[PDB]
């Protein structure tokens, strides 16, 4: 079943604040150890860009650096798991799970991960990377203000996700401040430490 | 993509009461037509042989007549559709969905169906059926009072889904009473005018 193949499969949690490096690092790993990389940011704006009724609403909630609903999240999530199981050699599920509920629903409905890679940057370097992005970019939530919102609802909701696993002793920090390069040596090291 | 997979392929939901045939009638389309069938009841009961706490959950609210929660069903059905779905000519989605709520939500993160298959029989015929498969198998809501649960929550749920599905054209009904090869020569008449 592909229940049975997802418990059997490795899934590693990145978490992280608003422009702390997830998806530049996770870019990194598939290209090194070929997992699969999920953003669930990225599969909302999926969403958003089809233009539904569906899409719009969702992104008035991201405009506001705020969390979308539980089911609708959960549900992509799975669904796009469950679509790229049979081939996978792992999953990095970046920016899912983003409260204790999330994570306590996924171990429910898909299972227990095998590792969650904490990238830790500080909040100054976390807005300067967002600000400049928002000069270039597309993306509509790098507005001085909604970054604002962005960050709170990280510190109020997320960080908390990071001491729940803690206790089980899976947590793996990297410092997320400095190079691109710098930072993926202590990705690695983690890595192979496990694998 | 898995998505556009799933919206592409042949869809038939097979709706009708406990005991109406809808197996029966379902394996004899299997052998002549060459369809996948899957039965939420019989994903349920894999669950409950498994011997989880989710199962032992499942089996009381299975023992009352009553309908098991949507994301639980749905996971379950979506995930058999997925590994079938890139060799299958068509599905016959049996027992799901139970209310307007599940085939809202089926539509959404799948697909819309093609037909609505109605076997309708008459609740006498139902209850005899059932107490007769009573005296021999080992189905766990086959006794008489939970027989007439299942009645009651089939008239008030599920009997709308019907009225729901009538408004697109795709209904089709057989009499399901009467012999075993009278029923599938209907059901013949109707999935030869699609094929
Ligand atoms: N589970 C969930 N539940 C409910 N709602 C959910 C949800 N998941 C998503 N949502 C909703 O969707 C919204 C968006 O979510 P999401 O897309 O997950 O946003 P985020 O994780 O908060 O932030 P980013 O994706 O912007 O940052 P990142 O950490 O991926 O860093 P990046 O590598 O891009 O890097 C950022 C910039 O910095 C640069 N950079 C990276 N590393 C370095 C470095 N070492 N030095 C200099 N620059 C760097 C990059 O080039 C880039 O320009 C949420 O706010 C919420 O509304
Ligand atoms: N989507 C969902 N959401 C929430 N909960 C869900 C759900 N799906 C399932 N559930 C849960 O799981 C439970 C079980 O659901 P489920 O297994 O789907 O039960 P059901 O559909 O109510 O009833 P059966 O499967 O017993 O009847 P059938 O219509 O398939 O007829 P059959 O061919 O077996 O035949 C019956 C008997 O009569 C015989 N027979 C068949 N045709 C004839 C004939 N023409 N003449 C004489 N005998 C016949 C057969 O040999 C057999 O012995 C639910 O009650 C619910 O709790
Ligand atoms: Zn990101
Ligand atoms: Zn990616
Ligand atoms: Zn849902
Ligand atoms: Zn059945
Ligand atoms: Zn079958």
């Amino acid at each position: 079943s592909m229940e049975e193949k997802l418990k059997k499969t490795n899934i590693i949690f990145v978490v992280g604040g608003p422009g702390s490096g997830k998806g530049t690092q996770c870019e990194k790993i598939v290209q090194k150890y070929g997992y699969t990389h999920l953003s669930t940011g990225d599969l909302l704006r999926s969403e958003v860009s089809s233009g539904s009724a569906r899409g719009k609403k969702l992104s008035e909630i991201m405009e506001k650096g705020q969390l979308v609903p539980l089911e609708t999240v959960l549900d992509m999530l799975r669904d796009a798991m469950v679509a790229k199981v049979n081939t996978s050699k792992g999953f990095l599920i970046d920016g899912y799970p983003r409260e204790v509920q999330q994570g306590e629903e996924f171990e429910r409905r898909i299972g227990q991960p095998t590792l969650l890679l904490y990238v830790d940057a500080g909040p100054e370097t976390m807005t300067q990377r967002l600000l400049k992005r928002g000069e270039t970019s597309g993306r509509v939530d790098d507005n001085e203000e909604t970054i604002k919102k962005r960050l709170e609802t990280y510190y109020k909701a997320t960080e908390p996700v990071i001491a729940f696993y803690e206790k089980r002793g899976i947590v793996r920090k990297v410092n997320a401040e400095g190079s691109v390069d710098s930072v993926f040596s202590q990705v690695c090291t983690h890595l192979d430490a496990l694998l």
